[PDB]
DNA sequence: CCGACCACGCATCAGC
DNA sequence: GCTGATGCGTG
DNA sequence: GTCGG
């Protein structure tokens, strides 16, 4: 259960400004991820926060971030964002990274050249790789909500290309509209193969073969990277006729081996607290699960050797658990 | 006081 | 050339 | 920054 806007909200972004801003130009992916779960709690939280020390109460919460709190209930901001928001650097530092491929030092990098906006990008791109420059092009493609149906349009094709290219192929969409949303961020694709598992004899041609399909028939314009496992590339929408063309959304694929689909399934699918509780429960029951296997919690402490997975279900029942719809993997 | 915080593929980068 | 490490991004 | 050994 859900509520927050006129609740938390201004709080909660506070925070959230403030995580970037620890990730992007500080560098601390810590202290990022820590704020991120602050604002996250509250954001769950159902009442109005009135004091620090009553946020403080919370699971992330602490001194630092509690004195956050007073601060902007008190004045209506925070001193601190002010002048950072001010901060020319820390700005254009800020939104350079907002370009896919580039990272904070990629981002200090530029900046102190005195790259710091679009135009500078767009005068250097000798100066950015590939991947950099494939998203200095779809910068505005990348900030935009997919539409579950525009997905569902897209869950087609894929599903079709790859139904050509081999029969026995398994291709399951994944990630957030998995999770029956109403608008992803992009589409990720799991799959794999028959001749495809674990200690088999991993046939490059798989993922390979596949991507040139939907490569082939014009549904992945560029690509970001690409290996024997997975791929991350740039994928498009047949304009229909007269209607103007979608964006580019970016997509990746991912082949697994048989034997540790599922879990791999399992695990992609979230989503976040669906991993942290579960994986919790599948321990009392006596198991340790990941991305790719589940085995029996050892006798003595910790003990190897993982089962045989088959479905979601298979593993649900290892850890004698409910086999959990994927619409209410909420935690 | 002070280490942990998810693991992991691929691309580029330092080195040798 | 190859190796190992560090950037970036993902569910 | 927070939480925990
Ligand atoms: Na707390
Ligand atoms: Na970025």
């Amino acid at each position: 259960k859900a509520p927050q806007e006129t609740l938390n909200g201004g709080i909660t972004d506070m925070l959230t400004e403030l995580a970037n801003f620890e990730k992007n130009v500080s560098q601390a992916i810590h202290k990022y991820n820590a704020y991120r779960k602050a604002a996250s709690v509250i954001a769950k939280y159902p009442h109005k926060i009135k004091s620090g020390a009553e946020a403080k109460k919370l699971p992330g919460v602490g001194t630092k971030i509690a004195e956050k709190i007073d601060e902007f209930l008190a004045t209506g901001k925070l001193r601190k964002l002010e002048k950072i928001r001010q901060d020319d650097t820390s700005s254009s530092i800020n939104f350079l990274t907002r370009v896919s491929g580039i990272g904070p030092s990629a981002a200090r990098k530029f900046v102190d050249e005195g790259i710091k906006t679009l135009e500078d990008l767009r005068k250097n791109e000798d100066k950015l790789n590939h991947h950099q420059r494939i998203g200095l092009k779809y910068f505005g493609d990348f900030e935009k909500r997919i539409p579950r149906e525009e997905m569902l349009q897209m869950q087609d094709i894929v599903l079709n290309e790859v139904k050509k290219v081999d029969s026995e192929y398994i291709a399951t969409v994944c990630g957030s509209f998995r999770r029956g949303a109403e608008s992803s961020g992009d589409m990720d694709v799991l799959l794999t193969h028959p001749s495809f598992t674990s200690e088999s004899t991993k046939q490059p041609k798989l993922l390979h073969q596949v991507v040139e399909q939907l490569q082939k028939v014009h549904f992945i314009t560029d690509t970001l990277s690409k290996g024997e496992t997975k791929f991350m590339g740039v994928c498009q929408l047949p304009s229909k006729n007269d209607e103007k063309e979608y964006p580019h959304r970016r997509i990746d694929i991912r082949l697994i081996p048989k034997d540790q689909y599922y879990c791999g399934v399992l695990y992609f699918t979230g989503s976040d607290i669906f991993n942290k509780n579960m994986r919790a429960h599948a321990l009392e029951k006596g198991f340790t699960i990941n991305e790719y296997t589940i085995r029996p919690l050892g006798v003595t402490g910790v003990a190897g050797e993982p089962l045989p997975v088959d479905s979601e279900k298979d593993i649900f029942d290892y850890i004698q658990w409910k086999y959990r719809e994927p619409k209410d993997r909420s935690e």
